[PDB]
């Protein structure tokens, strides 16, 4: 059940840019990326725009708020810096990360960023912006083209390229095989589960669980509890018309959702009360739905 | 850092009794046993207490909640039956009881048997019935190892008693594993690949020696839920002392040595390994039993 409250739209544009989504941490504000590399604050109560920041050169590709509020991480398509961190509490550049193309949090305390450039992981120290740890193993590499680097819900391990390596010994552990040419992976938030594309596979023993079909070539984002899986299919617009919703616990789908227009990005807020999706509502004239959760 | 979160007695008892712990199902709820045999719920976070109920008539010693809510397991130190199998689902009520097991567990990857260990002796039972399937004793393997602890391996295939390896389906000991200590019989490894019996870690393919680790030694050794971490406390009443020791589970390279200067009862993490309880009395030695549960971030 996903009923359609409102739209976000680029006040004083022909046609709306929106390329990402994601709510602040305490939600009050809708934070937009733009294929321009504006970040534009939405008042998700209001629908009004309250601040538009240069934040990169191209289209915004990728936003995470920090759970305590504070911080920002950003990046963009093409040029550089290609990722940055900002300081939220005066809005200001607090470090770049020039060559990564995709940065996260740590996840347990989020004082780490992780950094993808190509087949290779990157983590920084938000403190100084240091360069702590290179994570590439020449001998196990997938080459996955949409490969993005990510830690466990612990922060000892980092899945990159289809390889778990530990934190602590910066050492591989283990290479899962290579089923596709994109999707690279991520940690289940139970922490037992490494999904990659259609596989599921133990965290612990590397066997293979579960072949869940309905996840080819999907972005995977969970809601904060952890109990639904949602799957937008890669095709520009990265994505198409509909996401479908899984339960996290067995991967059985619970709704396929046709939006009838072609998906750019979609977030949840903490509370799991909203979902925000960007629609091209052209043939980019790309808008951002709210849905209620339900 | 274990950055200290709450501290909690048992709620309006002169003497706090906690014995042992286990996380809930349910995210911020601990069950803990009792001295006096009772098992309680208790907020982990505000440290008040939530449910009681009558399990034995001695010191609860372990408890296991299964994974999906419906079922724990508990021993005690000198009641009769020594082991017992309660039901949550309604009503708190005993299923089964295992009569002369003084520790019992649940099978790994599906949890519909008990492991329950009398001195050398393994016994399997089924949850369903309570019929004891297999006795697992092999005179001319056995190691008679002080605090033999039966476990099954992650995928149930093999049960590791008294440093022997067992093949369930086939109940024949396929390996004795030489005997290095008199107290500590070893578990699996969660990767299914390696068997950790004290100091020494073994390959279960080749049986070979991979590692010799002697921080180990006398070790009561758990992983966390990830298989991240293996936390390991040290037998010196308590069976353990002040200190427990945390290794990396891929290099078994030391992490912390934790002394709280009081002697530990039992420690285990959430499901979600974010936190550490651990049970310790408040002088060393002490003979008043007066324990609190400490709470850690990790
Ligand atoms: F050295 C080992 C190796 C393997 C397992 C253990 N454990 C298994 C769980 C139970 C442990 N024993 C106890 C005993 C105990 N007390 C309660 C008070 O009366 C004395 C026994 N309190 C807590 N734990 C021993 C010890």
């Amino acid at each position: 059940a996903f009923r359609p409250i409102s739209v976000f739209r680029e006040a004083n544009e022909d046609e709306s840019g929106f390329t990402c989504c994601a709510f602040s941490a305490r939600e009050r504000f809708l934070m937009l990326g733009t294929c321009t590399g504006q970040l534009k604050l939405y008042n998700v109560f209001s629908g009004q725009e309250e601040a538009s920041y240069n934040c990169h050169n191209s289209a915004i590709t990728h936003l995470e708020p920090s759970r305590d509020g504070s911080l920002l991480l950003t990046s963009a398509t093409w040029s550089q810096p290609l990722s940055a961190l900002w300081g939220m509490k005066v809005f200001d550049m607090k470090h770049s990360f020039t060559e990564d193309h995709y940065v996260e949090f740590s996840k347990h305390s989020q004082d780490r960023v992780i950094g993808t450039k190509g087949d290779i992981a990157h983590i920084y120290d938000i403190q100084t912006g240091n360069k702590l740890l290179t994570l590439f193993n020449p001998d196990l590499a997938n080459n996955y083209k949409r490969n993005c680097a990510t830690f466990n819900p612990t922060d000892d391990l980092v899945l990159n390229d289809g390889v778990l390596w530990d934190v602590r010994s910066a050492q591989a552990i283990h290479k899962f095989d290579k089923f596709n040419m994109n999707i690279s992976g991520v940690f289940h938030p139970n922490g037992l589960e490494v999904i990659i594309n259609t596989e599921i596979w133990d965290l612990r023993t590397f066997h293979l669980l579960h072949t869940v079909p309905a996840l080819d070539q999907c972005r995977v984002v969970f809601n904060h509890t952890g109990t639904v899986m949602y799957g937008a299919m890669l095709q520009k617009s990265p994505f198409g018309s509909s996401f479908r919703t899984f339960n996290a616990t067995d991967y059985k789908p619970i709704a396929t959702i046709d939006v009838k227009r072609n998906i750019f990005d979609l977030c949840t807020d903490t509370k799991d009360c909203y979902l925000a999706v960007i629609e091209n509502q052209g043939s980019m004239d790309t808008v951002c739905r709210l849905y209620e959760v339900g």
